């Protein structure tokens, strides 16, 4: 018996716990990264209430009866000069004169614009009320001291990084990436396409490579143990795959011989003989097929050992064409999608790679549904 | 006065061009590098006829009679291991086991699965008629020979250099990533906020880095001259040195001016000239800025294409703006659902750590109204 798609998913991730190892990366590297914890800043930014303008530091309680016809009139005790601090404090009827970058002296609890009042000599004059707080960059109003900028699981990108830069953090806790072993398997298999590899029957080797890349997109360091023969005695060195990494990849008698496995035989379509137990993931040996799988279980899993958040994107898109579909069976359906409109992909059928090459993301389609039409919005995921 | 912003975005990318230098670089480090030019296939693929299935080679034109009530007797002459070829020959009345991907014996035209037949010794019993061709994976029907495979500034993923390796490439010729001055300037930067100079008011530097990743996210490898002081060190000191040993230059804050003060809001004292990008001081400008600009710069430079994705959202909020100014509004994009990141202020980072995606309004626009259906362009 086929076991569907999101029992055999939970039963999976289930088996998986987040790693704890975490390391500490410069800024420079840190693009990509799984963050550790949460980053909590030490520092206010800014570190004082500023001048947004160049004005006069006045009260705004001082102005709330003022009209175009009653001018509330102030007097200029100081002008501030450049990168200087102010002297004097601000009492009723009374103003300073700042410029942008300012500290608001004490007293002050907002900052009219240079041009919005009239300057007769030493004294000013507002025709307007002045709200508490205009024209004043307070304290932390980008990050204030105590607070978490960036969460747990974060996906950096180069604007966190700039953030981390301005808390003053040269090297940032991220999670350690999980190693994932990589087994190739069949006699079959060849590295390099050639012309008498070809009259004995043989295929070029592809998986591996991109395997590699997929482990390296989602978080994980990929591990290289080679195309293996059809022998039960040298698949055996499954077991040094699982002592050195934590999860293990292998491609494709029997499976159940090699691992105590949870399930084995699923509802996906392609990639229905996948299998899982004890941190290793039977695949399926057909790229088209291996892919469905990443995407299905892998990608699943290596997110949930480093804890990364917002590590996919779903889109909503105009169905081009019809999709019909098998009951029991849960569909993993090639997209190009551009325009707001989901074009579906259909090919075969003995891992024919170009399928994944012409696709841009996918739909999945339930076990209890049939499928389909165009013109209904559906979800996909970009890849 | 401001020169329109796809006035200036044309001006900007017919004076940037094309870099037509090449490298070749292993597949093991070629995802996220574009292609120098098309790659044609040398092979067919798959290379020969194979099953597409576990079963029995097969003649196609034995079994044309078989009925539930008339089953027909074929004789299993030899069982092909995995990765052989068969050593036999199927002709009338014979079949030949083989595995998903042998190669199909000569005189078999079909295969049949093994779950339709009954294997009682050497035979199997066929029920029901297979036409030929079935279950075979023919010949060029993933690639032909002379294909182009793959296009010219294809953006290398995991199934690409898949493709590179089934193609027999070791290394592939893509784009050398194109060299990107960086020069920072201001006499309020400091470098780190546990300096004495912060609790004054001076700024820490962050427009550096969130350009060094920029640049690295879109194609180019930047190149670091630090924080420059006020002097002659500036103008055609680090500003020629930087000209003559990159391709672009960004500056934040002379230059033969093709523009300068343009339309866009954040990022209005934007300009261009002779491949010097005069740019903001201030993280959410210079950031919209390189969206808006120097993205499509680079990506112009490498040929690269599909370098951004525009997605359908539904607008959470009300966006005011204004007439004469093309908007570039931070948004947070989940699940169909466009939310609009609202926070401004005198030079802050948190809002783009808030947001994950952008909203272009044009000049001859005053905003959106909450339930309109937008296009955004993802980060």
């Amino acid at each position: 018996k086929l076991v569907p798609y999101r029992e055999a998913l939970k039963l999976l991730l289930d088996d998986i716990n987040e790693i704890e190892d975490t390391e500490k990366v410069p800024l420079r590297e840190a693009v990509g990264r799984v963050l550790a914890e949460d980053i909590v800043t030490e520092f206010d930014i800014p570190p004082f209430d500023r001048a947004a303008v160049d004005g006069y530091a006045i009260r705004a309680e001082d102005t709330f009866q003022a009209r175009e016809y009653n001018p509330i009139e102030l007097t200029v005790i100081e002008e501030v000069p450049a990168g200087n601090v102010a002297k004097e404090e601000v009492t009723t009827g009374k103003a300073i004169k700042v410029l942008t970058g300012t500290r608001i002296p004490k007293g002050a609890n907002a900052v009219i614009m240079q041009e919005m009042v009239k300057r007769e000599g030493d004294k000013i004059y507002v025709l307007r009320p002045v709200a508490p707080g205009q024209n004043i960059a307070f304290t932390g109003e980008d990050v204030k001291k105590g607070e978490v900028v960036l969460r747990k699981g974060t996906i950096l990108r180069p604007q966190d990084v700039a953030m981390l830069k301005a808390l003053g953090i040269k090297k940032v806790p991220v999670k350690v990436k999980p190693k994932v072993g990589i087994i190739i398997t069949g006699s079959e298999l060849i590295e390099e396409p050639s012309e008498e590899g070809f009259k004995e029957g043989k295929i070029v080797e592809t998986n591996s490579i991109m395997l590699q890349g997929l482990v390296e997109k989602f978080f994980g360091e990929p591990i290289l143990y080679g195309v293996l023969p059809d022998d039960e005695s040298i698949i055996k060195e499954t077991l040094e795959k699982a002592k050195n990494e934590c999860d293990i990849v292998l491609i494709t008698d029997y499976a159940h011989k090699f691992v105590n496995l949870l399930f084995h035989g699923t509802t996906i379509k392609p990639g229905r003989p996948f299998g899982y137990g004890e941190k290793v993931f039977i695949m399926s040996g057909y790229p088209v097929s291996v892919f469905a799988q990443f995407n299905l279980f892998v990608k699943h899993a290596l997110a949930k050992m480093v804890g990364a958040q917002n590590y996919e994107v779903k889109v909503k898109a105009i169905l081009q064409d019809d999709i019909p579909s098998q009951l029991g069976r849960y569909e993993f359906i090639k997209i190009y999608y551009e325009n707001g409109i989901a074009r579906v992909i259909k090919k075969k059928g003995s891992g024919i790679l170009s399928s994944l090459l012409a696709s841009n993301a996918y739909l999945e389609i339930p076990e209890d549904s049939e499928g389909y039409r165009r013109g209904e919005e559906v979800w996909i995921t970009l890849y």
